[PDB]
């Protein structure tokens, strides 16, 4: 296998790195771990002019007035328990949110705020028949309603819910009020089940509290039931928020028709399915174990025919200090990361099965040190049925001297791993910015990506009805448009000449730049600043692009290109003259 | 030998510009591995830059700019070698200057260039030290522009040349040019610096009398523009005569890279639409300011024809020139002393070899290239149209900066590095040259406004964990120990402003924490033995959870607290 890819080679998989409180994607080329390109999300881009555009804010709704994120869990849309390349979803824990990127163009073009939670943490995607759901777990108990009379996590409308989110609509499809709390989440082969690691079943705010159960538990979800109560109205619904509320919480001890409880050690984390389907494997963080429940036996469970929920359990392997996360090489092994004992250990699922029932077996094959405390890690196409166990990344969250010091903030150590054979060999120390949690590869010929925009594409389909409004034909027209203290400009831009190059505005007028790149070749972007007014942004080939800014300081004011397009690209310039208050009304 | 497995260190530090992204990236070389990322211009959800009170204080009034746009990142020198203790960078976009400090590889000091538009080149003094960073400013307005002359030939519109004072970060002064600027650097003397301009067949590169500057300023012979104490000099020519302060040598043709040989001999301008160099001879600049030669262009003592598009040379120290071809899209190897031995008419071929490059290249750097250690190992192009040659990622592309082994006769190209938003520039240091602190100094004053702020309330950061009330102001102040914030909740009113003052009071290197307030938009790091502050209104009755953001213990998900808001 080859590990290093020459000047002029291409590398054989995209790497998509969550970009964790960056708040950002980022496209790596494996197995160079090289960054091919940052995709922005939560986090405000000076280059692109995300979270400063018009087109930008709009997809981030309210949302675009915060200027952070905290994102951990990057999926990739499915068909048929295969990954199609469609759609990449992510999370936002610090501000509660989920967005969803399209990998032809390779930008964010849905968000949502979710509604009635705080902290979207794990997030995994419907398997089968294809993505329809978006799952999504918020991870602390709040009170409902959130009003400010109410504070304490034990009163009994203080809880938290299980989201699922319409992946093509990106509105919220139901939620699912839980006991305890929400880590980790996967789902099913089927469609039918989907199930989450719980590690506050206290409902405690204080660290021993949260410690006190010897097990939480992973709870299961029938989304087949939850589905048919939606349908026949059974259910209710939470503030201002249509989206349909169902309550999976236990009443008196009576399972909910929505879910069950299977018990597992202890404040568990990774809940990650197998690529075969048989089974929900759970890491048992402060447990040295993994608990494996068999999926085959979840309809007998739903249906009262098992005694015990343990009794779905058919396997606990003991497996070393601080089990976080599984990942599967489609060989019938399991690789976990040791947080603790700073490890990958790679383990037979089918042989821990038979422990469990006695058989004396050594299901473990092999422990690879790494540097230093893996927490996430995933080996090639592993969410699929697909998973073709060549490559491993564990993501591990101290580097100490893996690299220069650079300081008191170190990089993350995310350490790519060749498991093509029966040995596990270290073969790339990856460093990167503000903890990536997890990241997902894709073949190269599962992601096809546009290389120049269509002129109808809904990314900016907004912008083009505003120019409608005003008689603009934007692949054609240079034109200023004025509106009471509104200024509307539109212009095409072909390297090195943008289409207007100067016009005059009264001071204190709101401007609006709207750029349409007429060029036809690739990988010729351009660009638009204008100088000292905090206005960045970028247009590719055949897309339009808006920034709205107040014309504030009366004078000459430069704009120019910033994205190099041309040998005269230094040239591409233009100028804004605002005539001074004193000389108009008022 | 350009493969660092694992366990290996690199051998030197890079310093990347972040281009239209704004940042500062701190690289590996020869691996080409980013190992952190400076935030300067940008906002940084991760750090809290543009966020935190600490970073706002630094940026001063120019926090409001959420963007920037990077080209041109230097170090600091102490005679004519890197000593290690500034990085400064230009911003575009805002028309600033950011120095940042190699200890702790954090942006603490920013300034707003007055009176100007647009920063670009940006060079520093090499001898005896960096005492002036010099910046170009790219845009000739009007002075004042106030909106009563936008006519940018009126005689009082024009453009300037800065020098900030590089350990206090204010002005020093500035010098009004003809023209408009373009690249800048300086000599190994401190007497002199240079720069290509290209408005008004031949612009010119303006050199700069530094010690003419200086002795006006001392004297008072200068004037200030608008509400700026700034010192400004007429460098302009007047009816055809000299300012004391400029010379104006004429160079083909717009002119471009302005680069200055590491044996101190050679300001060399890059020719853009002539396919030469120009080489002037810096040991031939005091004759010219003191009017004993004939003509400008006597000291241009080399003009070597290269190839398509000269934009930008750098240096082996073994006397080889290397310039990037931006439209045969190549580095060209030259030898000096043979160019100017062909200025004189000498049959001699100065061209080494020329090495193919992917493609249309802009800056290039050799390592220590800009000290008088240039030690002819390593060197960078920068290209600016990457193609084919990674893998397919949407309509925008990455640069392809690639890796070229410069240590024999023959040039070898070893890494093709793609980057984020056009880097542009980066500069090279020894790892030995580097030296960084592994915790902080709790009397650092990155955050001495904030100790400040602590002592008016009486508070020991190192200990105390306490919530002082003032009005509808909150201040929050707590040391911090993974797996637990030292104050786990507080209660305020709705609408009340809380500003949360946290002390890392752990002593291991690498246990870094964070602070984030869920649906507030607020986020922050908090290093070994930092102190961080960040201020935001509680604007939502209610019930909201904090959580530290650095993965930082086994216990990190439970690393919690909450913040009660009683409604108005
Ligand atoms: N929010 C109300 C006041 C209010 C509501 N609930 C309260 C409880 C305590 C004190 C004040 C209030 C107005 O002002
Ligand atoms: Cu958010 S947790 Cu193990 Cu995923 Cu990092
Ligand atoms: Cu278009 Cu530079
Ligand atoms: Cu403190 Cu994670
Ligand atoms: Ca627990
Ligand atoms: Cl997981
Ligand atoms: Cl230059
Ligand atoms: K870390
Ligand atoms: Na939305
Ligand atoms: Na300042
Ligand atoms: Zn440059
Ligand atoms: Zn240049």
């Amino acid at each position: 296998q080859k590990i290093h890819v020459g000047p002029g080679e291409l590398d054989d998989y995209y790497g998509f790195w969550s970009g964790g409180h960056q708040g950002e994607v980022r496209v790596l080329g494996v197995p160079s771990m090289r960054e091919l390109m940052r995709i922005p999300v939560f986090n405000v881009d000076s280059a692109t002019g995300w979270g400063l555009t018009n087109e930008s804010r709009h997809i981030m709704g309210d949302s675009a007035k915060f200027l952070n994120g905290d994102c951990h869990h990057p999926h990739i849309s499915m068909t048929d328990g295969k990954y199609d390349g469609k759609y990449l979803f992510i999370n936002d824990k610090a501000n509660s949110r989920v967005a969803r990127i399209r990998l032809d163009i390779m930008k964010c073009d849905k968000m949502i705020t979710v509604p009635n939670v705080q902290a979207i943490h794990g997030l995994r995607l419907q398997k089968v028949p294809h993505t329809k759901y978006v799952f999504a777990n918020a991870e602390f108990i709040i009170p409902h309603p959130n009003d400010g009379k109410v504070f304490d996590l034990q009163d009994e409308n203080s809880y938290t819910m299980y989201n699922a989110i319409d992946a093509e609509t990106m509105e919220m499809a139901f939620q699912v009020i839980v006991d305890g709390n929400l880590d980790n989440t996967d789902a099913d082969y089927t469609g039918r089940f989907a199930a989450a690691t719980c590690y506050n079943s206290e409902k405690a705010f204080d660290l021993g509290g949260m410690m006190r159960n010897e097990r939480d538990w992973v709870v299961v979800f029938d989304i087949h039931a939850v589905e048919a109560a939606v349908k026949a109205g059974d259910f209710i619904t939470l503030g201002d928020s249509k989206t349909p509320v169902l309550d999976g919480r236990k009443k008196d001890g009576k399972d909910s028709k929505f879910t069950r409880y299977v018990p597992v050690p202890k404040n568990p984390h990774g809940c990650n399915t197998s690529s075969d389907g048989k089974y929900f494997i759970a890491a048992g963080k402060l447990s040295p174990t993994c608990s494996m429940i068999a999926i085959d036996k979840l309809p007998d469970l739903f249906a009262g025919k098992l005694a015990d929920p343990r009794d779905v359990i058919v396997g606990e392997p003991e497996l070393g200090l601080g089990p976080l996360h599984t990942t599967f090489d489609g060989r019938g092994n399991a690789y976990t990361t040791l947080f603790i004992d700073s490890q990958v250990v790679k383990w037979n699922m089918e042989e821990a099965v038979r422990a469990y029932k006695g058989e004396k077996v050594n299901y473990i094959k092999q422990k690879l040190d790494v540097h230093y405390q893996p927490g996430h890690l995933h080996a090639s196409l592993c969410e699929t049925n697909e998973a073709d166990g060549k490559w491993l990344v564990a993501l591990s969250k101290f580097s100490k001297d893996r690299f220069l010091p650079v300081g008191p903030l170190h990089p993350e150590n995310d350490q790519l791993i060749d498991i093509s054979g029966d040995e596990m060999k270290l073969v790339h120390d990856g460093p990167t910015f503000a903890e990536p949690h997890d990241c997902i590869m894709a073949r190269r010929d599962q992601i096809k990506t546009k290389k120049i925009w269509d002129r109808n594409d809904p990314f900016f389909a907004p912008t083009v009805e505003m120019a409608k409004k005003d008689g603009i034909n934007l692949d054609t027209d240079n034109k200023v448009i004025r509106d009471g203290n509104k200024v509307r400009v539109y212009m095409t831009s072909m390297a090195p000449a943008f289409g207007v190059q100067e016009f005059t505005v009264k001071q204190g007028d709101e401007v609006t730049v709207t750029i349409t790149n007429i060029d036809q070749i690739e990988d010729v972007s351009d660009g638009f600043v204008v100088v000292n007014h905090g206005v960045s942004m970028e247009i590719s080939p055949q897309q339009t692009s808006s920034i709205t800014f107040v014309a504030d300081k009366p004078g000459l004011h430069w704009y120019y290109c910033s994205w190099f397009c041309h040998a005269l690209h230094m040239e591409m310039v233009g100028r804004m003259m605002v005539e001074p208050a004193w000389s108009h009304p008022q």
